[PDB]
């Protein structure tokens, strides 16, 4: 208790938060929101955006996943999910901001069909190549030898992108073209903190298919 999380079951934005709380050992009450029938609590706690997720700590709300993650890191500092050095912290924030570009590429892919899909797939691959070569490099995690907030932010490139790829019949994140990023996503997907806190594959595929 004392910590509440208003979430949406299939959303990586919500999953990210769960992962961070679990890595911090913070107990939370999870509240599932029906996005088509938003609770009064949700509208009250996030009047600007009226979206999930929303973390409430001591009756005070924090909205926007990226902001919530930073708040969790600063509020429960043990087991740091950001490094100490300002330059390395800036590189973490830089690659989290590149997540904006990645989300856009993922969106185009998710929405494409025909020639559009082919183009989107290609642009997503190019987006991920930059992330792999210049962000991840030869490190096991974006955080080096353990996960940091960048790993959390990109974790959806495993289970979630995999479900979208199955839905579209097109794989973008594949070992032959992105061997380091594919290995990273597979290793993250096998970590208990991730594996225990994502939806079952069938449910995840069923959701993204329906949405399409
Ligand atoms: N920028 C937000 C994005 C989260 C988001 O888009 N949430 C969606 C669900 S995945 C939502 O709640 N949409 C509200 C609606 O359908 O009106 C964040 O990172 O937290």
């Amino acid at each position: 208790a004392e910590v509440k999380l208003y979430g949406f079951w299939p959303s990586p934005f919500s999953h990210r938060i769960i992962w961070a709380l679990k890595l911090k050992g913070v107990e939370y009450e999870y509240i599932e929101e029906d996005l088509s029938n938003k609770s009064e609590s949700l509208l009250k706690y996030n009047p600007v955006y009226k979206k999930t997720p929303v973390l409430v700590h001591g009756d005070k709300p924090i909205a926007e996943s990226l902001v919530i993650l930073e708040y969790i890191e600063e509020t429960w500092p043990e087991n740091p999910l950001l490094p100490k050095d300002p330059y390395e912290r800036a590189m973490a924030r830089f690659w989290i901001q590149y997540g904006v570009d990645t989300v856009a590429a993922l969106r185009a892919f998710y929405l494409g069909s025909g020639e559009e899909l082919e183009k989107a797939a290609k642009e997503l691959s190019e987006c991920l190549k930059i992330l792999e070569e210049q962000g991840l490099g030869d490190k096991k995690f974006f955080g080096g030898e353990s996960m940091n907030l960048v790993d959390i932010s990109y974790g959806a490139l495993g289970y979630w992108l995999a479900a979208v790829e199955e839905a579209k019949g097109v794989t973008v994140l594949k070992p032959s073209t992105l061997p380091r990023l594919h290995a990273w996503a597979k290793n993250l997907d096998e970590l208990p903190v991730v594996k225990e806190n994502i939806p079952a594959s069938d449910k995840m595929l069923a959701y993204v298919t329906a949405a399409m």
